[PDB]
């Protein structure tokens, strides 16, 4: 009878109606459910780890087990650390799947107790790539269509000023 507890990590950069999906999916079967952001000190991110996570916050504060936090290093220890039953990534027709089974056994191999539990999103949902929506803001088009109101307006804040 004991609580689950399941890890979204990703870089959500910026969070798109696809994770938004998955998310409250995942919220209806786990107990808790932790929306974990990639600093990303290596790679780089568009947004900020604060516009992020505000961002992620505006799109699913309204679901009351869902938490949002920041990490780095190790997403086995993260794992650890957050006392978690398993890990949520999603599987779209767009996804490299064997990607996906290198990241679950590799994580296995540096901690048994590891386990990584997929969902698949709305067929709507299963064509946007963050990279491409990325890309529509940058070149000034609409992305009203694949991410939250507070996300297309954090698009037009960003063109407002550099950074
Ligand atoms: C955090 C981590 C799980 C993310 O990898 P990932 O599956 O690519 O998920 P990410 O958050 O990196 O997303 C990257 C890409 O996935 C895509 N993506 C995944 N789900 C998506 C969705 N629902 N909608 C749109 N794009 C999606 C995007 O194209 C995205 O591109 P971006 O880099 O512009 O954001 C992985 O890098 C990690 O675990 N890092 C921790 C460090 C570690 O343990 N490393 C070794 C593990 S063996």
């Amino acid at each position: 009878m004991s609580k689950t507890r399941v890890i979204y990590p990703g870089t959500f950069d910026p969070i798109t109606n696809g994770h938004v999906d998955l998310v409250t999916r995942a919220s209806r079967m786990f107990d808790e459910v932790v929306v974990a952001i990639a600093i990303g000190h290596h790679k780089n991110p568009l947004f900020s780890l604060e516009e992020r996570v505000a961002l992620a916050q505006s799109s699913l504060g309204h679901l009351s087990n869902v938490e949002f936090v920041g990490f780095d290093g190790l997403l086995v220890n993260f794992f650890k650390e957050q006392k978690a039953t398993a890990v949520l990534r999603g599987l779209r027709a767009v996804s490299d799947f064997e990607y996906e089974f290198q990241l679950a056994n590799m994580n296995r191999q540096l901690d048994p107790h590891f386990e990584a539990v997929f969902l698949t999103p709305s067929e709507q949902y299963s064509f946007i790539s963050s990279t491409l929506i990325r890309e529509i803001a940058r070149l000034k088009g609409d992305v009203t269509k694949f991410v939250p109101q507070a996300v297309v307006e954090a698009f037009e804040r960003k063109h407002q000023q550099g950074w």
